[PDB]
C-alpha cells in the first residue's frame, strides 16, 4: 500500500534523483519564456505553425517532470523472476517494500512531445502528409510499447519482446529522418538547417533505448539516479537546445519556410 | 479500497449530486437527438464539418456523465498536508472513509469535448490551421494538467502548481478567442454569431477554474454536491445551449460558412 | 490482490485462451512482414497513405495481443447484481478469486486500429475530409464506450446503457460505409473493390457486439476462452485477411487511387 506521498518523499532524500527532476522543471520553464519572445516577430502562419509545435515540446516536459517529481507518475513494481532487479527493495521511508521505482511517467509523455518534434522537422523539410502521418504514428507506437515494456511485471521475456517491437517502430522514424525528409528538405530549401537538427535528433534519441536497457528497467546496472540524469541530460539536448536552433533559424528565415 | 458500486451508491442517496449528473445525461442525450434533427438538411461539406464537431460535444458529454454517475470515473482521494480539506471523510453507506470525492471524470473528458467546441468555433470564424492547432493543443494541455492537479495528493503546493500551468495554457486559448478569431470572424462574415458565442464561451469557461478553486479540490468552501451543480450548470450553457445557438445559426446560414 | 503474473499464468495452463492470444501475436507479425514486402514498389503518396494506414492495423494488433497475453491489459472484475456472470469465481493462481476474467485490452486498442481500417477504406472510396472525420470520431467513441461498458461493475443497467450508446455510435459508422462511401467509390473509380471490402468489413464488425453480448461481458452464455477465440477469429478476417485483400488490389491499381 504505497502512497503518492511516500514516492514524493522518496524522490527527496535522494539528491541524485531529486535534482535531475526539479532541474528540468526549471530549465523547461525558462526555455518556454525564451522561445515565446524569440518568435514574437513571426507573421507567416506556416512559419508560426512550426514555432508552436516546437514550443510545445518544452511545455509537455515541465508537465512530465512535474508529474514525476510529484510522485503522480511513479510506481513501485515487483519485477518478474529471472529479471536482474527482481528481489529488490526500496523502502519509501521506514518500511521497505518489495519492488523497484518505476518512472513510467517519462515513457508516457514521450508519446506527446516526440510527435511534436517530428511535426516540426517534417514541416521544416517540406514533407507531404503521408510522410508526416507515417513518422508520427510509428513514433507514438514506439513510446507506448516502451511504456508497456516498463509496466509488464508478469514475465521477463514479454518485457524484452515489447522492447523489440518498440525498436522496430523506431527504425521507421529513423528512416524518414535520414532518408525521406533529408531529400524533401532540398526542394523546400532548408537542407542546411535540416541537416543540423536531423543529425542532432538521431544521435540523441538513439541514446534513450540504451539507458533503458542499462537502468533498473533492463539489466539493472545503472542506478535510478544516474539513469534519470542520463535522460534528463538527453532531454536537455534532444529538446531545449534542439528547440533553440530551430527557432533561431525560423526567425532568421521566415521567408524560406513560409507558404 | 472504495468500490465502484459504492461511489455509484454514493451518487444516488445524495439528491443534489444525483440530479446534477442524471439530468445532464438526459439533456445531452436530448441535445444530440435535437441537433441531428436540426441539421438533417445540411448539404455543404464544410457546414457539415462544423455540425459534426458540434454534435460531438454533447456526445462526449453524455459519455462523461455516465462515467461519473456509474462511479467509473470518480474516486475518493486523501488531500496532502495543509490542504483545506485534509482530514475530511466521505461515508459510503454505513462506512466512513477518509478523503474527498474526486470527480476526475470531468477533467479527463473535457480533453475531448473542449477541443471540439474550439474546432467548431474556429471553423465558424474562418480560422487558418495554425490558430486551430494552437487553440486546440494548449486547450488539451490545460485539461490534462487540471486533471494532474486533481489527482496529485503528495503535496498541497504541487496541486496549485499544476493549476497554475493549466491557467497559463488557458490564457493562450482566451487570447486566440478574444483577439485572433474575433477578427477572422469579420473577414468570414460570421462576426455576429461569433461574438455571441465568443462571449458565451469566455464567460462560462472562466467559471470552471473558479468552481474548481472553491470546491473540495481547492479551498473547499463548497460541498461536492454544490460544485457538481455548478459544473453541470456551466455545461448546460457552455455546451448544450452553445451548441443549439451555433447550429441554429448554421442551419440558416449554410451558404455563408460554405466559403 | 490479483497479480499480473497470476493473470499471465491463468492464460497459460488454459490451452484455448493461450492459443487464442499467442496465435495472433504470430499472425499479426507475419502480416506486417508480408504487407511491407507487398508494398515495396508503391510510389504515389496517396497510394502509400492507404498502405501505411492498412499496415498499422496489424501493428496495433501485435501490441494488443502482447498486452493480453502478458496480463498487462487483463483484469478480474466482479459483475453487478443481476448479471448472469455475477457470483463467478475465476480460480486464479492458487486461490479461488471472485469475478470474471475481463480482457479490456481488446476494447482499448480497437480505438486505435479501427480508425486505421476506416482511413484506408474512406481514402479508397475517395471520401472528403468531413465524412472521414465523422466515421473516425464516432468509431473511436464506439470503442471507448465499449471499453467503459466492460469496465463498469457498479450497475448491470449501466453496462447495457454504455453498450447502447456504443451501438448508436456504430450505426453512424455503418451508415457512412453502406450509404455515403458506397456512392463516393463510384466517383473514385473503386466501386467494386470498395464494395467488396465494405461488405467484408460490415459483416465481420457486426460479429463483435454479438460476441460481447454472448460472452462473459454480456449474458455470459460463452466462457472466457470461447469469447476470446471468437474475437481472435474475427480479428483474423476483419484485420489480417482484410488488409491482405486491400493491399493486393492497391499494389495492382496504384494509378486508380494515385490522386493527391
Ligand atoms: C445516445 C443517443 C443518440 C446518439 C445519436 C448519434 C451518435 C447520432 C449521430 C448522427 C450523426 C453524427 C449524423 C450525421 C449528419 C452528417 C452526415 C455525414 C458527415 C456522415 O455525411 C448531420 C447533418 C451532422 O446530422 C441518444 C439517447
Ligand atoms: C513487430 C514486427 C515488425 C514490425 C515492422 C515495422 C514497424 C516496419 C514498418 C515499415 C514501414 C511502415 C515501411 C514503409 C514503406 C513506405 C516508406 C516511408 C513512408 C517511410 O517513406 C511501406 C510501402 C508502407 O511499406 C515483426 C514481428
Ligand atoms: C524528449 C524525449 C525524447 C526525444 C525521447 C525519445 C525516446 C526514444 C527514442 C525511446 C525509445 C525506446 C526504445 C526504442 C525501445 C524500448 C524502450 C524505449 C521506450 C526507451
Ligand atoms: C464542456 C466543458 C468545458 C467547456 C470545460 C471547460 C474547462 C475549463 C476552462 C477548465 C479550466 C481549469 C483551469 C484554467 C485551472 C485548473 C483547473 C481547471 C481544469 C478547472
Ligand atoms: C480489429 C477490431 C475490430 C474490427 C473491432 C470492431 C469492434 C466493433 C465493431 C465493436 C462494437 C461494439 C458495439 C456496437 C457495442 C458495445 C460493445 C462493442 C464495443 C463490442
Amino acid at each position: 500500500e504505497v502512497t503518492q506521498r511516500e514516492l514524493f518523499e522518496f524522490v527527496l532524500n535522494d539528491p541524485l534523483l531529486a535534482s535531475s527532476l526539479y532541474i528540468n522543471i526549471a530549465l523547461a520553464g525558462l526555455s518556454i519564456l525564451l522561445f515565446v519572445f524569440m518568435t514574437r516577430g513571426l507573421d507567416d502562419p506556416r512559419a508560426k505553425l512550426i514555432a508552436v509545435s516546437t514550443i510545445l515540446v518544452p511545455v509537455v516536459s515541465i508537465a512530465s517532470y512535474t508529474g514525476l517529481a510529484s510522485g503522480l507518475t511513479i510506481s513501485v513494481l515487483e519485477m518478474p523472476a529471472g529479471h536482474f532487479a527482481e528481489g529488490s527493495s526500496v523502502m519509501l521511508g521506514g518500511e521497505e517494500v518489495d519492488g523497484v521505482v518505476t518512472m513510467w511517467g517519462r515513457y508516457l509523455t514521450w508519446a506527446l512531445s516526440t510527435p511534436m518534434i517530428l511535426l516540426a522537422l517534417g514541416l521544416l523539410a517540406g514533407s507531404n502528409a503521408t510522410k508526416l502521418f507515417t513518422a508520427i504514428t510509428f513514433d507514438i507506437a514506439m513510446c507506448v510499447t516502451g511504456l508497456a515494456a516498463a509496466l509488464t511485471t508478469s514475465s521477463h521475456l514479454m518485457r524484452w519482446f515489447w522492447y523489440a517491437i518498440s525498436c522496430a517502430c523506431f527504425i521507421v522514424v529513423l528512416y524518414i529522418l535520414l532518408v525521406e525528409w533529408a531529400q524533401d528538405a532540398k526542394a523546400a530549401g532548408t537542407a542546411d538547417i535540416f541537416s543540423t537538427l536531423k543529425l542532432l535528433t538521431v544521435v540523441m534519441w538513439l541514446g534513450y533505448p540504451i539507458v533503458w536497457a542499462l537502468g533498473v528497467e533492463g539489466v539493472a546496472v545503472l542506478p535510478v539516479g544516474y539513469t534519470s540524469w542520463a535522460y534528463s541530460a538527453l532531454d536537455i539536448v534532444a529538446k531545449y537546445i534542439f528547440a533553440f536552433l530551430l527557432l533561431n533559424y525560423l526567425t532568421s528565415n521566415e521567408g524560406v519556410v513560409s507558404g
